[PDB]
């Protein structure tokens, strides 16, 4: 453990960020109304509060050497779109690269991170993308990636506004190692895609190689769960491993993958941002996003990602020869158990556990096993697809339906045994008995266990 | 994506090296009678413009410390060369290597990289390969291999003189990721050898080591392309992985070998080096590089490489234990698609695929996938063996007969929908459908798909 | 070999770590009750001299940047906690960090390793625990690793107090190989637990990856084993590996489990310390850490760390799916022989070998070959549970029961062929004739051969 | 190719080490006596001129910082030795460690280059054996290896005495790499030892780890011979990889196994340096040593290392579970091919091969496939068991019976058809026959090739 480096992050953060579906095409418009529409249903106020402007969005550097926005795309400058969307009480995300040129071919930030550090502080920025495209040879060992970084870490400071730090370096060099001193987050993989075992060539590590050489992008969601597995210990208050943006509402997930894939980025404790076009965005996708009870999980005071407790492989293979059963859990700040039971397999199966298997740390005969738990499922209450599609065809307001965390903070909704925040009590398990369930292909049972 | 970083390599280069059947054993004379040859014979219209003069040509080094060309290999020296060349419209490339000597041992250009860059420009040369051989401990990590590599891209530079500037380092330490910065291609690995599929002890990293510590040389075809497979994400224009100069008449390949080897050295937008002996080289093996459809593909306007979509291991294994089959497919500026069906088992055998793999990153219900596509065969209308024979008896012309790109460019060929560069319409592909083909041992059935 | 750095670690250290079993909630008062057990219970005088302070000890720096011992903790101050140390002949270890912070969040000595060595000297300490958390970008290869670690050892060797310098780096860049020079101990591995075979996701690295990238914890015993198994070429007289502090009266092992972990640990000569509460040590631990025999091998004089002479898999797998079996053989300084049959299969089963084996390193024909052993049970005369549960209970004392190695060190003890520590002559091995026995599951057949 | 980098080297040395067999018992008188019977049994004249003494000659350092030899080892010190060899027609060989100490602990020469090469020069030594232990984290990189390798290079130029330089760093951070440009020599993996397969625990790394970060000790003939394999096209006229001193006349290997052993590492031009006791060398060890058909191969001027043409594993296994067959092909300066058909299996079993498989570089068609080859048996003429008992006993000189190259090279003998050079025709090879023999368990058939 250690303090956070800046005094952010004490939780993953929570926004949306407009690439996933908008590419270079962004304007003052999009970014603004898109804003409007997440405030309006409800998912702001839930904490999804960074708008995060990515790629594509300068023109160039002036005579002074300084970043230039696009005057097309944002005709009053960022300093302005700032500004909007802090009267509606959003927090504003920019992106550069830690080399020459940006992903997309823009000017990048490379030894000109005090420029556009103070571009950024200039233009009332709260939160910063850096990209790791055309770093010019400056990467293949921890030491020369970590000083690449903790320059635009210090220039930053240096402008003496509180930027939050996400790093995007697909966690070369072993980022989880060096990352929590110098920044609040870090991409741990190459880019996800909205597929949730398919391997891909152009994502040539396997989920076992969580020390990658060639990061590189289309990994499917499992390949980064797998890859993030171990590096929870290295995640903590001020500094999380960052899995990539969700994609959820992305793509042709089904409503089971995209349970899994949104519960298990919640364990892990990584950042939740939504890739999805909100303004576009269907029912059951909706409602994954807002589910209170899982964000709980994420939004956990001293945070401490969940441990995979065992991985197995079956022969219920996908169209991809994929598939393999994991279960995972984790302690929470209040005494409480996160449980995952994650089905990988192409068919539905029974899944069962222990006490002895969630409390993969205690001791034979301690009151952890000597006791008995609740068993809340954290799936329970959602929002049925009705009511969700009501709220996105603006028929229905989602005020009094969604928790509202800026009202209540998660921490103290938790306290106040919010119901809104736990799920449903299902059972109750004891010693010496087995937690068994039915979980669907690609799909996970998601609980949180209470004290008896 | 970046711009090119001298301007050049916009498209994967091509030309001839003097290598892979000449040795040390050149001259003025064998290089301009093959120049000739290769103006003749109509290949330097069709893009091969490049003349690259190889290893050997020195005998040491003057008074003043500068490179001196060999006075019995070369009576009028480089410079001379150049402007015969020249005036033949030809480009004309030479050799040294980032190390002590040569790989055969002749005077070498580390940390005499201002001089000898001197010279190249002082002998108008238009091109330099670069090579690795007696590195002097200068490589092992990213920085240090970049360094060294810049330091001659640095030197061309301040001559002031245009140079096309090719990387040889066998992809050691990731040249992929820094390449593009400093250069206009780069060596992705050991040398390739007229072998489709063999592995060689000479060559220790197999197919899936794309990052490799000992690149070695005799590497197969197969082993090379199945490296640069995940890399095609890093090259673009202005910066191209390099695959090594095609064995295409060297050798004992055979017509399907030779096809599928060029077929997919373009698709992954590698240049094209013709290795063959010219004024010894067989009928098939002149129409597979004559083949102005193919080269279309590897010379497409703001060229993208294309994905390996699937790889599979078949029992149909050769004398060397090896036997897959793969799929490759990627886009095409104007809108089309290119498609391989690659055949690397050793028996002729059924292949096929679906819209939906085709298309692998387009989402169900698409405009793609919904709609119908026109499958034209790349390899129509080759140039069959009587006429190639013809003309490599100097009894028929090439004009009129091939395309001539310095007449009308790839792009604006493509654009005039010039039949010659399309191949022929074979069938059409709907939603629902499946495409099948017979594909030959060691071949490949090539596609361009067209909006119906 | 090499003579010791610092004169110090002539054999490996024992003693006990207060982490294991009380984590941040240590103080003067449980320090030196511990203290006091350790001593009455005769394990001092085995030799388990070093008490060692863990993290949580510190609660900043003053105005001088000099590190402040927590106060409420500790208010007389560490050099207090010394002295009465050293009135009791024991030896006082503190701990820190070569990063920014301690592993739980205190202050580290990374960049403040003269003030902080200066602070341990003022406070008398005798021992350092140097750990490897938050170590800001500074690891990656050897060389890097190496500097940061020989910045304490020189400010230590600077105060002109001998410290035992004991690095926790989990054999990050090859410990084995730099440690020597600037240490007397190196932990090799990530941190154990109390899990004789589990693999954990917490602990990516398998047995056989001794060079790894994510030492990570929660390993088991089997697996730090199996990592050391290659490393006992680099320790030695001044140096050691590390294998962690023991479990033995930690968790839930088993008997069988506690002597193989006790018996391995001491055979490869790791450091002897107690990981127990030995306010909360049960019967069957106690007797497996006061076994003088076990002892004797890891105090040997010269020590040579023994070596695998085989290893192989088993069906009979546990609930972990783990299972193989090996045998261990090592030289001993009077010419005596450790042999080690481990059982790490979940049943009961015959074990064997011959001279051969035993003698791995002799030639046919020699005289160890050619001549008899008699063979030496090393978990003979343990104390029965009884007699371990009266000294406990503070009902029978440990004096005259227990070897007394600071009355009589082992190596004198080992000249005047002292029963105690040489376990019991149980048969003899000639030549041509082989050793069985059986070997209960996760235990261990522990010998020692003299000769006839 | 490149030229030696100092003019030694032209072909691997030869000689003897006193290690395998004395250690650190070491004398003026053993060094001296064993000499003379090198000498007298015609050794020296075959080529085995370097005598190499080895670790623990020195007793510290004198008031000037400058190496003391032991003076009770050597009571004349070592340029005394160095002239009596001299006398004799020996070079003479010593040896230090990049390092703070040699391997058995003394004196290393480690930023002592200076000193310690001015000391070898004033003592007038001819060849230096330099190794890699404490090296004081001073590795992990080419570049660091290099640059501590460099150091000693040049200190021993400086002195402007010819010292063949041998590098022991057991091919760390890939030496095959950089050793050329400073060394005549490199060691290419940890110590070999008397055992023709066996894995061993102290050898971590297997036969296809060429590339190692654990080199150890204790591996087998096969396990070097194997992570040889790739690195012959780095060696070459100047600088050899070195497989370590033979073994043969060391330990309990079979004829078949010596046999092997020493003709592989012939053919892959190894160093041959005698690691057996020679004064207490076996008829059949003798033999092998002198074998000069064989040592005509590894002498060959402008030597290649053979290739690895196949390998395959077999049922056949030994007692450790190892089994494989191999077949090795290299051209040889006359035009003649070497050829070894390997049986590393357990059992005698029929090897076979075509003209296809050993000139597996040659075109079909080339008038090397298309001619017949007459094939000699390089192991026919040895001299039997009786004749070099007898020479061995003084009862026979061994003048007129063995070559005496001292006479007449190598590369003379080749010329003028020596006899004794090339073995013994046992047949031929047309086009599109088989070469069929039946090869010993754990031996070799072993062919040189000359044109009908
Ligand atoms: C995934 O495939 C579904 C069919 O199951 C397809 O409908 C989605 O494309 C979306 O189709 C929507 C149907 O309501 C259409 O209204 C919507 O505009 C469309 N989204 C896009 C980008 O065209 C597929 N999912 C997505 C979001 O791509
Ligand atoms: O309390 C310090 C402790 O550090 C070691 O354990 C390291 C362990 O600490 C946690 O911060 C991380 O989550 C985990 O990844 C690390 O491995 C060390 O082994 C021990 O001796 C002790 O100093
Ligand atoms: O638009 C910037 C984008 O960069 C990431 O994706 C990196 C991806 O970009 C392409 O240039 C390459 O072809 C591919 O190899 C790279 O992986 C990043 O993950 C994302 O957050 C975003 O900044
Ligand atoms: O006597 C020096 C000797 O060193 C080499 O052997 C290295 C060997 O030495 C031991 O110190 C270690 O336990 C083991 O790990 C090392 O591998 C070298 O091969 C040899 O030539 C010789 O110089
Ligand atoms: O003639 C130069 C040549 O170098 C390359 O081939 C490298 C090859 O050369 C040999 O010296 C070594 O034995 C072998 O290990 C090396 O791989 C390069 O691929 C080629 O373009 C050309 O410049
Ligand atoms: C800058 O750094 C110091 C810690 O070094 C911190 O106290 C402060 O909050 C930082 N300021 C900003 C704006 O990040
Ligand atoms: C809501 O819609 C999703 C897909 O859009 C579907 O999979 C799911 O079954 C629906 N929910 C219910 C309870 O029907
Ligand atoms: C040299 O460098 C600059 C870019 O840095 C470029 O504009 C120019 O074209 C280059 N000149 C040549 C001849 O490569
Ligand atoms: C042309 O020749 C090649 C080999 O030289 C042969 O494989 C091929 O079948 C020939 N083409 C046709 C259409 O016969
Ligand atoms: C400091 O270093 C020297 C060796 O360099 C050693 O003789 C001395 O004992 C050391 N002192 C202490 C207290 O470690
Ligand atoms: C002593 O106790 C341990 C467990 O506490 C048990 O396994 C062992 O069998 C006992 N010893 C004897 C000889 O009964
Ligand atoms: C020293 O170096 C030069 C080459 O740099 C070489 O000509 C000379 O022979 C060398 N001298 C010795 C004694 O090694
Ligand atoms: C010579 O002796 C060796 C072993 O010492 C034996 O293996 C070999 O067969 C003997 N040679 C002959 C031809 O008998
Ligand atoms: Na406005
Ligand atoms: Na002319
Ligand atoms: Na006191
Ligand atoms: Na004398």
């Amino acid at each position: 453990v250690s303090p956070s480096y800046n005094g952010l992050g004490l939780t993953p953060q929570m926004g949306w960020d407009n690439w996933n579906t908008f590419a270079c095409d962004v304007s003052e418009q999009l970014l603004l109304d898109t804003a409007d529409r997440i405030s309006d249903l409800g998912l702001k106020d839930m904490g999804y509060k960074y708008i995060i402007l990515d790629d594509c969005w300068s023109s160039g550097r002036d005579s002074d050497g300084f970043l230039v926005a696009d005057e097309q795309k944002f005709p009053n400058g960022m300093g302005h779109v700032a500004d909007h969307l802090h009267n509606n009480s959003f927090l504003f995300g920019m992106y550069s690269s830690a080399g020459e040129y940006t992903c997309a071919g823009y000017p990048g930030s490379l030894g000109r991170e005090e420029e556009d550090a103070q571009f950024f502080a200039n233009n009332r920025v709260d939160y910063l993308k850096y990209d790791n495209c055309y770093n010019k040879g400056q990467f293949g060992t921890p030491e020369i990636s970590y000083h690449r970084y903790k320059a635009m870490s210090d220039a930053l400071n240096k402008t003496g506004r509180p930027v939050f730090y996400s790093l995007c370096n697909w966690g070369q060099d072993l980022t989880f190692y060096w990352g929590s001193g110098i920044a609040n987050s870090w991409r741990m993989s190459g880019d996800v895609t909205a597929e949730f075992t398919r391997p891909d060539s152009r994502c040539p590590c396997d989920g076992d190689e969580y020390d990658c050489k060639y990061a590189g992008f289309h990994c499917s969601i499992m390949n980064i769960l797998n890859k993030a597995a171990p590096m929870g210990q290295n995640a903590g208050v001020g500094g999380w491993n960052d899995l990539d943006n969700l994609e959820v509402g992305v793509g042709n997930l089904t409503d089971d993958e995209e349970k899994a894939h949104f519960s298990m980025w919640a364990m892990v404790k990584s950042p939740l941002i939504i890739g999805a076009n909100v303004n576009n965005l269907k029912a059951s996708s909706y409602s994954i996003y807002s589910q209170a009870s899982v964000i709980a999980i994420n939004q956990d005071s001293n945070g401490i990602p969940a441990t995979r407790v065992w991985r197995y492989y079956v022969s219920d293979t996908d169209e991809y020869g994929q598939g393999e059963i994991q279960m995972w859990s984790g302690p929470l700040d209040n005494g409480d158990q996160v449980v995952a039971l994650l089905n990988g397999g192409s068919v539905s199966r029974p899944m069962n556990t222990t006490l002895e298997e969630i409390f993969f740390d205690s001791n034979l005969g301690s009151k952890k096993l000597t006791s008995t738990w609740d068993i809340y499922d954290l799936w329970a209450n959602r929002v049925d697809n009705s009511t969700a599609s009501a709220i996105l065809g603006r028929n229905k307001t989602a005020t009094g339906i969604l928790y509202n965390a800026t009202e209540q903070s998660y921490k103290d909704g938790l306290s106040k045994n919010d119901t809104r925040l736990f799920g449903q009590k299902i059972g109750s398990l004891s010693p010496n008995a087995i937690l068994n369930t039915t979980v669907p292909a690609h799909g996970i049972a998601f609980y949180r266990l209470r004290p008896s």
